[PDB]
């Protein structure tokens, strides 16, 4: 546990990419930049409005960083949706990412949650006030079924953040806690269902494939992020309650065994993704295919995950995995490494002061 | 379907009951009757009101049977809460059950779900109109955190019923579908959180134990019901899409292997329940202890699960399992076998016509 399991990590990462067939796509760099800028621009203007600037307590620099990371996530993974959809989704997922900065006990503001909701009064918690006011801009892109999924997952996410304020990784022997919490904060159904705008897909005609994608993508999605984040989190003494770390505490196993568990679930989830959707509606496999690749690309190109540090270490090694990794990484960079100055401007703060 | 694994059913059921050392002593015959009648009486008066009689489309006989089954469930398992709490919970879980066996398509009534919610307008779907109007009577018994859990779980349940209308057990190879659906319709967080009225428990002082109980009780609860109720759902059309049966379809394994999977999860969940809460706050272990026993007692007695039939077929067999099964089944009846005429009166229909 002293050193980072670099060789084990590379092997699992290469397997993950091969299982999902990571490969070049029709999604260019020019289109990338266009979408990045469109999504960023609309979002930046939104978060710069006085109402938002005042009810959303976030350090300007992090809001800027969080927005940029989210626009990147949406644009790179929701490759098939319209520019407006990427923009509105970027706003919503930026709201979720930001809420992780509040130490404010939701308790006082949640005392009248239901009565206020039923009466049509603005929620006491400012996050809810902005999120629910903006939600319709996100929901207009989806049918009733998918919309319900986005709504539920966001409600779950809120409770997840609440629970996480206690920095609790679960009582030893509480085996069901880890994944219980991970689903709470994962946004699985929100992500999964938001992949099907009614503009491109008929919710009723594809009810079964969509429901199935939500169910399978929920886990793939969160576990992939748990793994790709495993490098940056490794020595992060601040980050104390990740799925992997709660496995250690709750299941009473080594950090290493927790990481074995995570990669097995991840690889298996990847296989089944392919096995189930390969022969289904081609348009559905396309969206699923593009999300998995873009999602990994995003993790690979975003400084946040510092995976470039791993590339800079096996860059010249002559091992099988090390080379497959470096090639995948270069492919990723080839289309995903983009300078912020090419799309993320002007800064939110500059629009807020204007 | 074809032929019920009666033999194997006996073995699995005996293993669970034995492992959890099934024994109910939550109430003296007299307290059982008092609570049953109190809960039934308030609920019956509620469902007999003209508004309820009009928006709730349910065959009168079915409403009557469902109400009686639920009052029994609540009273027998929520042994530590007040009479009012049992009554209000009985009303809520009766609403869910009436939908649980229903056959309706939500799409047209869910098109304006969010906008109506945000504006404070009554929901288009009549079930939501009655449930949300009544909810405050249930929520007043809990703190904000637990309340949030009840609200979310009910929202999940609705989507679960929606999904089940398609009679889909999952695509072969979609291993994550089964439990995905089971949590949707399980009411796990609703049940788990509703075990802690603020009248008896401080939500903030026991935040960790309550959150943990919600996480562990979610699975224990649903799996126990899946095992105990495998019989009544086996041939029912509306219940052909269940956890055990979706395991067969989705994982491509024998009905028998699905059963072995279910009992292992159940036994293990039982083991960890004890391991984690034995030494924790005694009042918490008491509620957890009382729910598990009362819940099982309820299953061996309520009409809905028809476990009497399985008894009237093995009460002779010299199979050891059929013997251990009948000893348990008679033990349950001795404590919880109560004639409806001692509490469930007058009938809802008679109050409706008055
Ligand atoms: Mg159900
Ligand atoms: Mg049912
Ligand atoms: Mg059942």
């Amino acid at each position: 546990m002293e050193n980072f399991p670099t060789e084990y990590f590379l092997n699992t990462t290469v397997r993950l990419l091969e299982y999902i067939r990571y490969r070049d796509s029709n999604y260019t760099r020019e289109e990338r930049i266009e979408n990045l800028h469109y999504a960023y621009n609309k979002a930046a203007h939104h978060f710069a409005q006085p109402r938002q600037q005042q009810l959303l307590k976030v350090d300007p620099k992090r809001l800027q960083a969080s927005l940029q990371t989210i626009v990147g996530m949406v644009v790179y993974s929701w490759a098939k949706v319209s520019k407006e959809c990427m923009a509105d989704l970027s706003i919503h997922y930026t709201y979720t990412l930001v809420l992780d900065d509040s130490k404010d006990d939701p308790y006082p503001t949640m005392v009248n949650y239901f009565d206020d909701l039923q009466a049509g009064r603005e929620q006491a918690h400012p996050w809810w006030a902005l999120v629910n006011e903006h939600f319709p801009n996100v929901l207009r892109h989806f049918g009733p079924f998918c919309s319900l999924n986005l709504i539920r997952s966001t409600l779950d996410f809120f409770e997840g953040c609440w629970i996480e304020q206690y920095n609790f990784g679960g009582f030893p022997g509480s085996h069901d806690y880890p994944q219980f919490l991970r689903r709470m904060n994962g946004l699985g159904h929100c992500v999964g269902a938001s992949l099907w705008p009614k503009e491109q897909f008929n919710e009723r005609s594809l009810f079964l494939e969509i429901t199935s994608a939500i169910a399978q993508m929920e886990n793939w999605m969160v576990w992939v992020n748990d793994l790709m984040s495993f490098y940056k989190e490794f020595d992060d003494e601040r980050d104390q309650i990740s799925l992997v770390k709660n496995y250690v505490v709750s299941d009473e196993i080594s950090l290493h065994e927790a990481l074995e568990k995570l990669t097995q679930d991840t690889l298996h989830s990847s296989k089944q993704m392919v096995a189930v959707f390969s022969d289904k509606d081609p348009q559905v496999m396309d969206t699923i295919e593009c999300f998995m690749h873009g999602y990994v690309t995003w993790h690979l190109c975003d400084r946040r995950y510092r995976l470039s540090e791993i590339y800079e270490k096996v860059k010249e090694e002559k091992t099988e995995d090390a080379q497959k990794f470096c090639k995948f990484y270069e492919q990723a960079a080839n289309v995903g490494a983009v300078s912020p100055s090419e799309w993320a401007y002007p800064p939110v703060a500059q629009l807020a002061n204007v």
